[PDB]
C-alpha cells in the first residue's frame, strides 16, 4: 500500500525531461521536496494539475523547497509535454524498468500501469511528512501541498 | 533474437491511440500486414521514417495491405504524437505489459527499454514473409516494404 507519513522516503536516481540525472537523496540537508507522482502526459486531468504547479512554481521551488514531477513516461515525451506546456520544473522518467519507483512509494496502479496521484513531502532528513494518494480520475488540492511545505519551513 | 521469415507472427491485441483494440488476427485471410516497429515517439530518425509511411500511405494501406506501427509508448503519446505529424494509420501501445510484443518478436532492447527499428511484413496466413532490422545510424529503405508487400499480391 501507499507509504505513509513517518516512513523513510525511498531513494531514486531518475532522468529529467533533458537527460539529466536527478537523485532524491541530494536534496537531504537542504530542501524540503514535493514528489508529484502522475499517470500519464498528454492528459487532461494531468495537464491541469501541472499547469496549476506551473502557474505556482515560485511556492513549490525555492530556496527551501524543491519540487518534481514523476510519471512513467521517457525524457522525450517529458520534454516534448514541458516544452509545449511551459514546464521549467523536473519531470522525471520512472521509464525502466517500468514504474519500479512509483511501485516503492506504493502508488502504482498494477492493472493499469501507471502510477496514481500521488504526493509526498520529503523533509530535509529524508522522511515523509505528507502523503496521499488520488485516482487517475480524480484531481488534487494543492493547497494542501503548500501548507505542508509551509509547515516545514516553520 | 529476431523472428525470421517463415515464423509464425505473435499474435497480440493492442490499444491504437484512440484506444481501440487492434488485433493482428484480424487482418488473417485479408490483407498482409505491415508491423512497423520503432523506438520512441518524438525523435528525429522514427519521425522520418513515419513521415515517408505517411506521404506514401496508399501503397500501405489499401485492399490488399495495412500497415500497424508499433511501440512501447501509451495512447495518449501516440494521439499527440500522430495528430501533430499526421499520421492517420494505427500506432500502437505495446506499454504494459511494457513491450511485450516487441519481445515475443525479438525486437525488443532490454537494456534500454525500447523497440528496435525492426520491420515486418505478415501475409494473410500470419506467416512472417519479409523481416528487416537497420543499423543504428541507418533508416529504414521503404522501397523495400512496398516490394515485399508487391510481391504478396
Amino acid at each position: 500500500h501507499m507509504l505513509n507519513v513517518g516512513a523513510t522516503a525511498p531513494d531514486f536516481t531518475l532522468r529529467d525531461q533533458n537527460q539529466q540525472l536527478v537523485t532524491l537523496r541530494g536534496y537531504r540537508g537542504a530542501k524540503n521536496v514535493l514528489l508529484v507522482f502522475f499517470p500519464l502526459a498528454f492528459t487532461g486531468i494531468c495537464q491541469g494539475e501541472l499547469d496549476q504547479l506551473r502557474d505556482h512554481l515560485p511556492e513549490f521551488e525555492n530556496d527551501d523547497s524543491a519540487a518534481l514531477a514523476i510519471s512513467v513516461g521517457p525524457p522525450p515525451t517529458h520534454k516534448i509535454w514541458a516544452t509545449q506546456s511551459g514546464f521549467t520544473f523536473p519531470l522525471l522518467s520512472d521509464f525502466w524498468p517500468h514504474g519500479a519507483v512509483s511501485q516503492a512509494y506504493g502508488v502504482f496502479n498494477e492493472q493499469a500501469g501507471i502510477a496514481n496521484r500521488g504526493t509526498f513531502v520529503v523533509d530535509r532528513s529524508g522522511i515523509i511528512r505528507f502523503a496521499e494518494m488520488k485516482q487517475p480520475g480524480e484531481v488534487r488540492d494543492q493547497r494542501l501541498w503548500t501548507d505542508a511545505l509551509a509547515a516545514l519551513t516553520a
